[PDB]
């Protein structure tokens, strides 16, 4: 083997980690310890032979400490060449590009991992800002992970400070590419690419010979837009100020997100944001709580961003723009009962909210039921042909896809298992609802038994006109209740089982988790990552020999069937099934619409006249004589 | 490379996957379609030379086809040695050894999968024993295991029939260690296996050298014990009718498995089952369904198994049966509200229950608050010793030990998850229970009043006798009426917000899922999983080289570290905040079961004064007169 070594670290060739253009990352152990660290040989190093400047700048970065920074441990010379190494911290996970390279990222990085990389680089570059170091090259390959002691991601910087002594060519600003601006733009790149899975501005054959055009797309400055693709060779570039639909962020976040990138991506001076306008937004989003509301009315899931110390007030304006509900009209239901919220409460004391478990929205207002709105992606065209680079390509593609159908489906089936939830819970709020007006009418049935023979027997002793029209009067009340008793049993029988308003066809329309059909798309989906990431291994070899050459070929054509049958199953089962359920959801919903409009006028027909049998009470029931 | 080949197939000798006493199992593929295959090369053979017998005991196994067996598709000749090679069916999990290998399964596989095992098993045997054919020969490594289309694990059987051309030593039957007996007996030590993670007899020493002392244990025969095992070096058999208390089964399956394995688990072949009454017990387990039970007075979890055509009534016996709690007193809570069970519902229309989501279950007699019983198992002590054979197996146990440990934390958190809703739950049913009592007042309170002012007003009009009884009456009435009025005010000063009944302490006690233990302590338990399999692969190569040497050599001080900092984790943090929160939760019944007390007999003294005003309102009320 070979491998070169240190007065204190040793590491093989063949464990190389990262190919820069200056230096060149190797796993690496301790000889005593045996504890693995990151092994940066300094290539080239000749014309330049420093040891007086560039040796305090490696006694800075030692004494420079952070969670979102890879730590600089020591500096050491090499046995033979004595070239300068440095014992930089070891990621095993790899950096955001590798994170990108997952096809379940295709189309973005989960919302809660988002959060993380937005807050882990905000926190680094701002450390760097104390310390007036400027990166600017910072790319989702600068961007180390690490798993920490709680299970979650944590990113760090590293590849900094580079400037000296000599940005990536698709995170680049136009001015740059030909004040703190042109730093800011790559990490919009950055967090666009995190977020869509792609990069924002795209030619047509990539940024290489069609780059040409690439640069006239970024000088274009659409100002408000953050996205420049043309769909086709050489034609018209496709702008857009908004996100994809393929976007697994939540609609909360994209409405915070949208204006940071908007202000961050344009070769304006005048009109972008410098970093203390930039940290103060980006905080400003990494502070705020989430609140999970389920519309059942629409039957879509919402994420509200608010801030802990904001009062209620605010929460029902930030659910009407984004469910269109007004806030007198935003009706709360929350673990099996209705909600009542004060106007100045704090957002501290908010009920415990999740996906799976969020605060229902029911409105009086018909609402259109909409669901969950995705973006349809069909399989790509698997080619013929042997090309390696091609095949490892388009593995990704193909996997990606049906990660996404994957990820559809699996909220498709949440919307579904939520929907069955309020809708149990409403009808037994809405016998709530019942219940109370049967004791507003016992108080009304009561006070009128205590009316109609209290005078009953006045007359019964043996005037007549005031006794004969309070009889009249009082008939006309008992009767007209005597219909409303009746016709609220009517509504009993419409909240009993199977009375034309049970939840029967909801348990009988849609998927289940009985069904098994995300675990079924997940094993079709491990057969074909599995086929990718053996791809990569296929690249990497350049050429392979004819055994594994004829084995590529068969897994490649099995990675078709295997999109193939999860792309059918998803569309035929998951998909059908979810729209039968959406159907009989409009419906149902009309038919409780219509319900909570009849027994709120019966109820309202009880009070009028409980006013009416109290003006009557205290009349000729009480006379008056010496 | 050196790889063996026939008209069809080829297969490397490094893709080893089998080693049997008369065949090896290779992994093998397909010369045209590349698919993957079992390859089980014939071993010995010459002394037999079989091609008119033997050739028509594969053209059996090849028609002989079943889910719960492994498919033997094709009889092929080597290319050279022209051996007998059947093509089986490739299993790329393993075994059902493979899966007890893994540390999360040391104390026993998770009860989902057992009754998984549970259901192949007998489904395979069943389908043997239709065909006549007897195995005997059931292990683990006999039990192959694939994974389904829905993602769930599917167990075949493979090795069998190889008796007419011919037990495991650990799954032998005393009487043949020396009818179906001798079958039923490997099948009860492979399901407490399966079940426990441990043989049911062991000796000290293990069965080697001292499994001259086992057979004693066998013959022993202690009739309802299933377990045998002595602490000690050549000492006492400590016998066990039970499982044991690492067993990560519930307690609802425990009670039906225990008698099962308790009658095939006798030398006796009077007191032995027969295939029928296995399988009849055994069919009877795996067609029930499970309820989630969680009991907020002892603060456990349950799992009754009943049948879909059960009653409510065998219902709430089994309840009783786990939780000694009597049927006229089971009250039951779900979503939120009060649930009603019908004496004769079945047991299919019951509501969608989880162990996240179960049916809580209230009374009003006194229960000691028990929460969860596991056993408490420290770390095993970790010699300097290099023996990569002990490496080994010290790795997989003190590995165990901590996923034993991360599966009650996650458990602890469980309990105290469902305790939060439950009491979230009660105290809201507490108050529907106090708005009745208040409308069963105020109906009450209007009845005195048209009583009160009926008969002040016929004694106003100016025989006194009468009058003044009466009146002391309904004085003595409304005052009584006028205290509980307040005394409920009391009640719902209790239910108001922090006094002294809310659930402010159980939001500010415990481990929240925010703390993220579980998470932390998976981490130190990936750490340790990945050391373990590695030194298996330690193991497997006998001896290594100076360099892996020692990386073995640190990775095992870095094992007992990961391992102690878990531990510490685990008792400093997860278990003493469930101590506090077990404290305070046992205070807090209290606290209500008084309450509750109080409100009932408020309530009741509402009822018998609401008859005693129904006999006045129909007496001096109303006179007599021509
Ligand atoms: O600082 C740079 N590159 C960063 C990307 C590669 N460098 C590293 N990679 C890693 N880990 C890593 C990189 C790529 C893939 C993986 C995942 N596997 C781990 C071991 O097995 C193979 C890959 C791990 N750790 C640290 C570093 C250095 C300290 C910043 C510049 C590029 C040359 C210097
Ligand atoms: O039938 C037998 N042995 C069963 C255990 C090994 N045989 C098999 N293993 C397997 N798969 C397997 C066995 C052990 C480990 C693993 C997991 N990895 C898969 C590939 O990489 C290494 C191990 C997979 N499939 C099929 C079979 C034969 C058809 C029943 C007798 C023992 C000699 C015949």
């Amino acid at each position: 083997a070979m491998g070169q070594s240190t007065s204190n670290h040793l590491w093989l060739l063949s464990d190389i980690l990262g190919q820069g253009a200056t230096a060149n990352v190797f796993r690496g152990r301790h000889k005593k310890t045996g504890d693995l660290f990151a092994i940066k040989v300094f290539n080239n190093i000749s014309f330049l032979r420093p040891v007086d400047v560039q040796m305090r700048e490696f006694e800075v970065l030692k004494k420079l400490n952070h969670k979102n920074i890879v730590k600089l441990f020591a500096i050491e010379e090499e046995t033979t060449t004595r070239h300068k190494v440095l014992i930089m911290e070891f990621c095993p996970c790899g950096s955001l590009y590798t994170v990108l390279e997952e096809p379940s990222n295709a189309y973005g990085l989960p919302e809660s991992e988002f959060l993380i990389v937005l807050r882990d680089v905000v926190g680094g570059m701002n450390h760097l800002r104390e310390n007036g170091i400027v990166h600017r090259d910072i790319k989702p390959g600068n961007i180390m992970r690490v798993i920490g002691e709680d299970g979650q991601s944590v990113y760090k910087l590293t590849d900094f400070g580079a400037a000296r002594e000599l940005g990536t060519e698709e995170y680049l600003h136009p001015d740059m590419y030909e004040g703190a601006t042109v730093d800011l733009w790559s990490i919009g790149v950055t967090f666009y690419h995190a977020a869509t899975g792609s990069l924002p501005f795209r030619p047509f054959e990539g940024p290489r010979r069609n780059k040409e055009v690439m640069y006239k797309i970024i000088t274009g400055k659409p100002s408000g837009a953050i996205s420049g693709v043309q769909k086709a060779e050489n034609g018209p570039i496709d702008w857009s100020g908004d996100m994809p639909v393929s976007c697994s962020l939540s609609r909360g976040l994209q409405v915070l997100l949208t204006p940071v990138l908007a202000n961050i991506l344009e070769a304006d001076q005048e009109k972008c944001w410098g970093f203390d306008q930039f940290f103060a937004e980006t905080s400003d989003i990494l502070h705020r709580m989430v609140i999970h509301v389920f519309s059942l009315q629409q039957m879509t899931a919402h994420k509200i961003y608010i801030h802990s110390y904001n009062t209620a007030t605010i929460f029902h304006e930030l659910v009407y723009k984004q469910t269109k509900i007004i806030s007198s009209n935003q009706e709360l239901i929350y673990e099996g009962r209705r909600l009542v919220l004060e106007p100045g409460r704090l957002a501290q004391h908010f009920p415990k909210t999740t996906e799976e478990n969020p605060i229902f929205v029911v409105s009086r207002e018909p609402l259109n039921t909409i669901g969950l709105i995705y973006e349809k992606i069909s399989l790509p065209k698997v080619h013929p042909r042997y090309d390696l680079d091609g095949d490892a390509s388009m593995a990704k593609a193909i996997t990606g896809v049906v990660c996404y159908a994957c990820r559809i489906a699996s909220t498709l089936l949440l919307y579904q298992e939520l929907m069955r939830k309020g809708i149990r819970w409403l009808i037994e709020l809405i016998k709530d609802d019942y219940n109370e007006t049967v004791h507003k009418k016992t108080e009304v049935v009561i006070t009128l038994d205590f009316c109609i023979r209290n005078i009953e027997k006045t007359v019964k002793v043996y005037e007549l006109g005031e006794i004969s029209d309070i009889h009249t009067k009082l008939l006309r009340l008992s009767s007209s209740q005597g219909t409303i008793e009746t016709s609220l049993q009517d509504i009993d029988s419409r909240l009993s089982p199977g009375g034309s308003l049970a939840d029967a066809w909801a348990h009988q329309e849609g998927t289940h988790p009985k069904d098994r059909n995300v675990e079924k798309l997940q094993v079709l989906l491990n057969c074909m990552t599995e086929i990718y990431y053996q791809f990569k291994k296929d690249k990497a070899e350049r050429r392979l020999a004819y055994n594994e050459e004829q084995i590529h070929k068969f897994d490649k054509q099995k990675l078709y069937y295997h999109a193939t049958k999860a792309m059918t199953h998803f569309t035929d089962e998951c998909v059908k099934k979810y729209e039968a359920f959406l159907n009989k959801s409009e419906e149902w919903i009309r038919k409780m619409l219509h319900l909570r409009k009849q027994l709120l006028s019966l109820t309202n027909q009880c009070f009028d006249i409980e006013e009416e049998v109290s003006k009557y009470q205290e009349y000729t029931n009480e006379l008056q004589e010496t």
